[PDB]
């Protein structure tokens, strides 16, 4: 029996579970979004600002339900409104992470027919963040 | 006349009042549990879940009567269901403390007949507290 | 026109707009209390629960209304009951302030006719306090 | 296309979003309030006390709408009643800050027939402030 650790071992939602997407596992996702014809857009945010939290709550009352902070990000850009090249999106990623080299990033993706982002996943997360396990230090 | 401080006094519980328990004291407590066919467990919390709290508070209407965040600690692999062996427990104690050496972890056990927790001590606090006191300074 | 600071000037109450009490003025304070009848009583408080505060109403619905946390201090023993010597008083103060060198204390006393506190001021405050300002900076 | 940065860029509501003044353009301002017989005042404060909060609203019910603590600064001696000399509010604006050298200090002036604050700019902030942006930094 292996124990799932409660410290440090904070998730990023989709793919967050798999090992670490390789280039080559990031351009198969982009490949994807751009046979399906979706709008690729990156996000992007301060180590601060990139988990769900409940601060604004203290101005309320009695509607939380389904209200948290830091789920908007900050949208890099535009949404690639038309694209149809993964190369392109593959160059913002690394325009992005050049700009903000200590901010977590995401990609995603919409689908503009159900309106409703479709993909997404981290693509960067600041070298300083000690908040998360390897794969094989998940269980102990 | 002697006062109880109120500085860096914070108390654990059942037998927290007592001179800490040997390792002798310990193995009485698990013969205990095991004479009276109880279910053993350990349950571990890093120093910032260790102590009740009320931050979940800030999403409340005026429901907060007995609610506290930090009651619910993390099990350490499952409940000893059948378990009839001290030796056990206490090899499990060793293997908790030794895969969060820097955790609070306490030892409980379990009646299925009441189905309620019918024991629980403290067996390892992290070497950083500095948030109680020695027996011989909880007065002054 | 000189400028009252707001900046690192908190007070204490009874007496903080005075030049700090001499050993001389604080005797005379104690006598007063003796004179009359009065009950002594000596309160500590580490730094961070001298000053009222309000983390407690995140538990409340809407009656914070004269609710303040850090209105009680912590007891030094006992009030002084049938206290008729003021020098009993004084080395309780060098007893509390000696066991406690960090805390705020202050001396109070009890009138148990119209059951109320009727006298209080700060006799100690932490070495490391840099939010209070000497008499002759409160204006710049 | 160049990306408005989300970290470390706090403005400061009126000409915050121009080069910042210079001493001739502080000047011509000052001229403006003079030549229409507005009231000149100075307020500080403190970096904590500086931007917009909600701490406050912890002691509320529903009531939090349109409220926000640190809209109040503290105000540097009186609103200059009267004042028809440009050179005199400039003199104040040395006092103050040299007063105050770690400060944040703004220049108002008062309308008293509207019977509001009529002009309003930021003319310190302290030196340790790194949450604000230069202007060619602004956008990445």
């Amino acid at each position: 029996m292996m124990v799932w650790t409660p410290v440090n071992n904070k998730m990023f939602e989709t793919f967050s579970y798999l090992p670490p997407l390789t280039d080559e596992q990031i351009a198969a996702q982009v490949d994807y979004i751009v046979a399906n014809g979706w709008i690729p857009c990156l996000e992007f945010a301060e180590a601060d600002k990139a988990y769900v939290s409940n601060e604004s709550a203290i101005r309320f009352g009695s509607v939380s339900c389904l209200y948290y902070d830091n789920r908007y990000w900050t949208m890099w850009k535009l949404p690639m409104f038309g694209c149809r090249d993964p190369m392109q999106v593959l160059r913002e990623i690394v325009a992005c992470t050049k700009a903000f080299p200590d901010a977590y990033v995401r990609l995603v993706a919409f689908d503009n027919q159900k309106q409703v982002q479709i993909m997404g996943f981290l693509v960067q997360r600041p070298k300083t963040a000690r908040d998360f396990q390897p794969a094989n230090k998940r269980s102990v």
